[PDB]
């Protein structure tokens, strides 16, 4: 005590009917706020700061619920203060919580569970405490730098006038690469020179210097370290792959070059990123990671890269324009794992409110990562503007005219002005892309003549506009901003139709890419219409995992398209996620560097050779294996790798994981054993290479993701069979292989939820505990539900982004598959029928648990032993041996 029974104040952003915010803190158990949405939180003011000392919390029924409560004495920091999670009914004595004499002027109550509904409610909430007689500070107003006032922009523009200091920045920072990629210890071994461009192309030389450094030029930056790294891979047998395993163990002396090379490259641009991937991926990445990452790009010949960081700060400062408030603004804008969809215009709000300190930290870091860009020569492609405004815009701007989009996925899609209206209609996309463009100059400054956008993306509607009309609009729109722009267009699935394609009346200032060009290419449409266009790599999908790559049609079809066309200018790679297949990313960017097709196989013996820092007959012999079983040549149409059994929502006859995605193993699954028994064999020789180590657990989770599609398939005929001992013994080896399987995950760093997780709750600095919790839920529902049911279920997105990762095995694959196992051994057993699982309800009790107050999922792998856990599987668990098991 004592009760806090005047001057409280509370809002929501979203209600069902009738059932409003107020209705939360009426004094009346009858009366109850109702969420209708995501926000499924109240935010309640208490007229000055208290120190609480109680909270009281009343339900509409006596379901199931579980929440959190957090408390602010500064108005910016919302801190967590109380929570439930056991599983107690409510009733009508409510739930009384303890807390620590906390001052508060603000509580924030997330109910991120109910039993009964999808819909969450609180009847009443009384609150207790002490009036400490103060009263909440102003909340500061979100403002940020113009890139003008920086120091950004001083040394944008000094690069830019003055070439002995660019040169000599460029030359510093292949120098700062060499010692962040190799150690600090090997930057003096080097000398880095600026040449010209060999006929029009990219260039590099490596050669000796006469002293026993190597001498590297190159025409710019990401030259010069595409011949550092040709270097390593051919000289030193060293391989760079901050993602996916490295080899960066130099030898003792630095190797002679002999005879000096030069190395062109036929391409203008070697793109990467899919918007996909700064979700997927990208998501939680400090400085550091784009660092390395860019790094990474530049060594591997990389000069175009999709860029959207901090494009929440423009999208601001352009709606604030237009009649928005920075909370509507917010309230628009995706959370952090959700920018892909956001900015493809499938999406809005979903996994926000973002800090109010996510703008300026944002704007930051992509002023940062343009300083880099401009040192190496790379082009971030930035964004254009098409049309893509709030449902609401109407109404804030009531002579604007909009085509409503539809849904996307249970996802209300944003709206989209009409490119163009009638006379005596105000045109609001010329006035909204005029101050979209302006803002955009105004937050990173001229950095790029290359901008994206693409408007229906998988779907929409362009209401009564031509298809054509719009395209040209748009484009003629975005070179009046820049009369260097050329629009970065994305072809998926025969969209921009040719109708749309033909509307671009300057072919040259367009550039298209051809998404899935390795698995289902469409550039000839492109090609025949004189567009420009990028031959890319798509490879992987979701970030789903497995053994699974291209790499014959990668060593010929791109040499092919070349000889065969007028309009290609570039390769590039666009996964939606870059985490799986190291070989088929090393391979696709070498293809940049020659104009004949090459031998896949004696390529791949060549790159083991290096990726290990060894090899042998009996690990070659593996690797053609998998040449000749997993990343065997295929001309069918799919999407990602082979998904895992484990990974799939239980059922019977399961084809897939996702919705889109396929099962179905192509090869020979006792062959593609045999690759594990050689790894296994050689282990010990082996083990001190970590790429090594990351190739044997790849391989060998792909054995028992293979050998547990076997085992399902035999528990599900002893359950249609009615064999209730048979099930139980098949049923009972299928869960303790998944076991198996979540010890070879716990080897990698990079397979452990926990790093996902925790790079999440700690990617800006000086979050509140709301911030952390926010953000968890982000990296927790994209791997699973993605979105909330309407999304999982009805849009087909449920489990689209299923890793094959530790501790999300073992708390959520596992615990599907044991559940339902249990459902059919009781009905087995002379026990009622199965009933049926909810899934999703599962599914999302574990998307919004906390790593504070739950379970924290570990950031450090374990020291299990990958080839004896290839022994037991090969023992126990496998498809060679499945007879002898049973
Ligand atoms: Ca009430």
């Amino acid at each position: 005590g004592v009760e806090i029974t005047e001057g409280v104040t509370v809002t929501a952003k979203g209600n069902t009917e009738g059932n409003t915010a107020d209705l939360a803190i009426d004094g009346d158990l009858s009366t109850y706020w109702e969420s209708s949405n995501d926000y499924k939180w109240i935010e309640v003011d208490l007229g000055g700061i208290y120190e609480l000392s109680k909270i009281e919390i009343f339900n509409k029924d006596e379901a199931v619920y579980k929440y959190n409560i957090y408390a602010s004495e500064d108005g910016e920091n919302f801190n967590k203060i109380a929570y439930k999670n056991n599983d107690n009914v409510s009733d009508s004595n409510g739930n009384m919580h303890t807390i620590d004499n906390v001052r508060a002027g603000k509580i924030r109550i997330d109910v991120v569970q109910n039993s009964n509904s999808d819909r969450v409610n609180i009847a009443e909430i009384n609150v207790f405490g002490k009036n400490t007689g103060e009263s909440l500070p102003e909340v500061k107003k979100i403002a940020t730098s113009n890139f003008s006032e920086t120091p950004w922009a001083t040394e944008y523009e000094k690069f830019n006038s003055d070439s002995a200091y660019a040169n000599e920045k460029t030359l510093n920072e292949i120098k700062n690469l060499v010692g962040r990629v190799i150690g600090r210890e090997f930057k003096d071994k080097f000398i880095f020179e600026i040449r010209d461009q060999l006929n029009g192309n990219d260039v590099f030389e490596v050669s000796d210097s006469g002293d026993g450094k190597v001498l590297i030029k190159g025409n710019n930056g990401v030259s010069l370290a595409s011949g550092f790294n040709y270097y390593l891979k051919n000289y030193c047998n060293v391989s760079y792959n901050p993602i996916m395993g490295s080899n960066l163990k130099m030898p003792e002396t630095m190797p002679s070059v002999g005879e000096r090379v030069v190395i062109d490259t036929p391409y203008e641009h070697r793109y990467a990123l899919n918007f996909c991937t700064y979700s997927y991926t990208m998501s939680f990445w400090d400085w550091d990671q784009y660092e390395e990452f860019l790094d990474w790009c530049a060594m591997n010949g990389v000069n175009l890269v999709l860029d959207i960081i901090g494009q929440e700060e423009v999208l601001r400062r352009t709606l604030n324009e237009f009649g928005y408030s920075d909370e509507e603004v917010k309230e628009f804008i995706s959370g952090p794992a959700y920018f892909a969809w956001f900015y493809m215009q499938n999406m809005t709000g979903f996994g926000g409110p973002l800090p109010n300190d996510w703008f300026e930290q944002r704007a930051e870091l992509g002023r940062k990562m343009h300083d880099r860009m401009q040192s190496f020569g790379i082009n971030p492609v930035l964004q254009g503007y098409s049309g893509m405004v709030p449902r609401d815009f109407k109404e804030k701007n009531q002579e604007a005219q909009t085509i409503s989009q539809g849904g996307w996925c249970g996802f209300d899609r944003p709206d989209m002005l009409k490119t163009y209206v009638n006379e005596g209609e105000a045109d609001y996309f010329q006035k909204v892309a005029d101050v979209f463009y302006e803002k955009q100059k105004e937050v990173f400054g001229d950095v790029t003549n290359f901008y994206g956008v693409d408007p229906f993306h998988e779907g929409g509607n362009t209401g009564d506009l031509d298809n054509g009309k719009i395209y040209e609009i748009i484009q003629n729109k975005m070179i009046e901003h820049d009369n260097d722009a050329v629009w970065v267009i994305q072809n998926w699935q025969g969209n921009p139709s040719n109708n749309k394609l033909e509307g671009l009346t300057k072919k040259d200032q367009a550039m298209v890419l051809d998404l899935f060009s390795e698995v289902s290419p469409d550039w000839n449409r492109l090609e025949e219409r004189d567009l420009p266009w990028i031959w890319n790599m798509l490879h992987n999908f979701g970030g789903r995992m497995g053994m699974d790559a291209a790499p014959e049609k990668l060593a010929t079809e791109i040499p092919k398209a070349l000889a065969n066309s007028e309009h290609m200018v570039g390769i590039g790679i666009t996964p939606e996620a870059i985490n799986t297949n190291p070989l088929a990313y090393e391979l696709l960017f070498d293809m940049a560097w020659t104009r004949d097709q090459i031998n896949f196989r004696t390529w791949t013996e060549d790159y083991i050779e290096r990726r290990y820092g060894k090899t042998n007959k009996e690990i070659l012999e593996a690797w053609n294996i998998i040449l000749d079983t997993a990343y065997k040549k295929r001309n069918d149409y799919y999407q990602g790798a082979a998904e895992s059994i484990i990974n799939a929502r239980p059922g019977f006859g399961i084809k897939s994981a996702s919705t889109w995605g396929h099962s179905k193993i192509v090869y020979d699954k006792s062959e593609f054993e045999k690759a594990i028994e050689i790894f296994a064999k050689n282990y010990d020789e082996f083990k001190d290479s970590d790429a090594f180590l990351y190739d044997f657990a790849d391989i060998l989770k792909q054995l028992l993701a293979n050998s547990a599609q076997e085992y399902y398939e035999v528990m599900c005929n002893a359950y249609n069979n009615g064999n209730g001992e048979k099930f139980k013994f098949v049923s009972g080896k299928f869960l303790e292989l998944i076991k198996l399987q979540e010890r070879v995950l716990s080897t990698r760093p990079e397979f452990l939820i926990g790093n996902w997780i925790e790079d999440a709750r700690t990617m800006l600095k000086d979050s509140d505990d709301w911030t952390k919790d926010l953000f968890e839920f982000n990296a927790r529902a994209l791997v699973t539900t993605w979105g909330s049911r309407n999304n999982a279920d009805g849009g087909g997105l449920k489990d689209y982004s299923n890793r094959q990762w530790s501790g999300l095995t073992e708390d959520y694959y596992y615990a599907r598959w044991e559940k339902w196992i249990n459902g059919l051994q009781a009905e087995l057993d002379g026990g009622a029928k199965a009933p049926n699982i909810d899934w999703f309800k599962m599914e999302y009790d574990w998307v919004n648990k906390k790593s504070d107050t739950d379970k924290l999922y570990p950031t450090e792998a374990s020291n299990e032993n990958l080839g004896e856990l290839a022994k037991i599987a090969m023992e126990s668990y496998s498809v060679t041996n499945m007879d002898k098991i049973l």
